[PDB]
């Protein structure tokens, strides 16, 4: 019933809602349109948009776009597309750059109130002074000179980086971040949304609260990196309430949840850019990646992603999440909705000496535990392919599959036993085998049942598939902090096998998610699969 599970945040909202602190609840999701979103961002998406719906409130999608150098509209697009794919419906699609004129008016007021000033000092010198707790020489400049200099910065008289505007708070403040933090910088560079209008851009610490305030956000939800940043957030709110058309009340407040860190995966933009550019991975939608794009392409359903996020909870509890966990939620999400078909990944041929012609078998798509009914014609014939790995000349103790004195059950059809093994070049190339005569939907006459069941497909009927077998992207549980990050890659992240799958798949809609028995879950890769050249990704293996 509650999309977001119980925690400090639900409680806090519920309290303030009931006590009339705010009329409606207003969250935002605010990413930077300068990259693609990943599984970590999903936590912020489910949280922020989830509360809006859980409590009959609003949630804005807003591109926090104050860094013109890197930011592109295609990232804005991609962001909106992944947000909706997760199933969420932003109340508004907003861009912080539409706020600039208001933010600039706000800076004027700061300066008229003697609350900001222009700093001519170079960057290196400014941080030595901050480190020393000393004031800029320029700090006690006048309202008049500051407005003229700020205007001269607006005009783009000064080059990129050369002057900045800073609030006047306390140069010796114990919170280092309150030492006259920077409000405005100079970048002679055009913005993807608003163009060549501005040469002065605000810093995060100043624009973010103001975007919040402007939108009447009630609960601005951020991850825990903004711990010491909270004090400046309040400072901007408090010195500007009821100014330049801002409300005097109510006002937004920050609250902090733990960012997701998932085992076996890196989420930092730096490292991700590394992997794409250096061709370690094929592209931003690569199913090896934890981008939302890549998880989509992989076959993961948005419902598993939401559920994953929901399942794991919202807290201050920055404990790393095990990939085991994620994999199990995918498996669980696909269990009742993935019809079971049969395909072969490492094909090995088996010829049946005591069988001729064809015959077609009603086979169930759903196992006993799944309430769905559904059936399909499964072709059988004297030539099949089985997994190479379901055959031993030298089987171990447990061996439940096919061997030189061990019968086996072909799933949904006959028991066969081995008769001859043709070898060529040391390794095995074709099985010669026999059906045990009355074993279609029945045991052998002699009572010695087959120890196990293996999957198979008719070599006379089956479709070629390119299988893209995905694993975790790293071997080590902790790649994101571990030292050599590229030395921890899993060489098995992608194996590509050429294989076979039963012909029925051809009569299914392209977006079907299948369970290949004893193999894992699978679906047509949305980019490269074609009906005449099938390509299927393994979404996840079995438990
Ligand atoms: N792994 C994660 N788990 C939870 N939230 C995240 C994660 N990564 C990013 N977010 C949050 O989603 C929002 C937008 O993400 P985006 O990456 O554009 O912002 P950002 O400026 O890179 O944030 P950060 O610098 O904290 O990663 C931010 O609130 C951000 O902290
Ligand atoms: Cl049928
Ligand atoms: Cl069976
Ligand atoms: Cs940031
Ligand atoms: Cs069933
Ligand atoms: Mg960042
Ligand atoms: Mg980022």
């Amino acid at each position: 019933m509650g999309l977001v599970p119980e925690c400090f945040i639900t409680e806090l909202v519920e309290r303030d809602l009931k006590e009339g602190k705010y009329a409606k609840l207003v969250t935002r999701f605010p990413p930077e349109p300068n990259g693609y979103l990943h599984i970590g961002h999903a936590r912020s998406i489910v949280l922020n948009f989830g509360l809006a719906q859980d409590y009959g409130g609003e949630c804005n999608l807003r591109f926090d776009d104050t860094n013109p150098e890197t930011e592109k509209e295609e990232y804005a697009r991609a962001i909106e597309e992944d947000v909706r794919w997760l199933g969420f419906r932003p109340t508004r699609v907003l861009y912080a750059s539409d706020y600039f004129e208001t933010m600039y008016q706000c800076a004027l007021v700061l300066i008229q109130e003697g609350k900001a000033y222009v700093d001519d000092l170079p960057e290196e010198e400014m941080s030595e002074l901050r480190a020393q707790g000393k004031p800029s020489p320029y700090r006690e400049r006048s309202v008049e000179e500051n407005l003229e200099l700020f205007e001269r910065m607006r005009r783009g008289e000064f080059p990129t980086g050369s002057r900045v505007l800073r609030a006047k708070i306390d140069p010796a403040h114990p919170n280092f971040k309150l030492r006259d933090p920077v409000l405005y910088r100079i970048v002679h560079a055009p913005h993807y949304h608003v163009g060549d209008r501005w040469v002065i851009y605000p810093m995060y610490d100043f624009a973010h609260p103001l975007e919040d305030f402007i939108e009447g956000v009630t609960h601005s939800l951020c991850t825990l990196e903004f711990e010491n940043n909270r004090t400046v957030y309040d400072w901007v709110i408090e010195n500007l309430k009821g100014k330049c058309g801002l409300p005097t009340s109510p006002r937004p407040h920050q609250y902090e949840f733990a960012r997701l860190d998932l085992s076996h995966t890196v989420l930092s933009k730096r490292k991700l850019i590394k992997l794409v550019e250096g061709g370690y991975v094929s592209g931003w939608d690569d199913p090896r990646l934890p981008t939302l794009r890549g998880l989509r392409r992989r076959g993961v359903r948005p419902e598993a992603i939401v559920e994953f996020v929901r399942k794991t909870g919202i807290s201050r509890n920055e404990a790393q999440i095990e990939m085991d966990l994620f994999e199990e939620v995918v498996r669980d999400d696909l269990n009742p909705i993935a019809p079971r078909v049969l395909g072969v990944v490492d094909p090995l041929k088996v010829v049946l000496t005591n069988y001729e012609g064809e015959e077609w078998i009603e086979a169930p798509y759903w196992p006993r535990d799944i309430p769905k009914e559904g059936t399909r014609p499964l072709p059988f014939s004297p030539e099949l392919y089985i997994e190479r790995t379901d055959f031993s000349l030298n089987p171990p103790k447990g061996w439940k599959r096919l061997a030189p004195g061990q019968r086996v059950r072909l799933r949904h059809a006959y028991v066969i036993e081995l008769e001859d093994v043709v070898e060529e070049g040391g390794e095995v190339r074709l099985l010669k085998a026999r059906i045990v005569p009355g074993t279609l939907g029945a045991n052998p006459e002699d009572g010695v049942r087959p120890k196990g069941v293996i999957h198979w497909v008719s070599a006379r009927h089956a479709l070629p598939v390119e299988f893209r077998l995905y694993g975790r992207l790293f071997r080590t549980k902790d790649p994101e902090e571990g030292g050599d990050f590229l030395q921890n890659l899993n060489p098995e992240a992608l194996v590509v096998k050429r294989g076979f799958i039963e012909p029925s798949v051809a009569q299914d809609p392209e977006d079907t998610r299948y369970q290949l028995e004893r193999l894992g879950y699978f679906w047509r890769d949305p980019v490269d699969s074609r009906p005449e050249a099938l390509v299927m990704n393994r979404i996840v293996p079995l438990k």
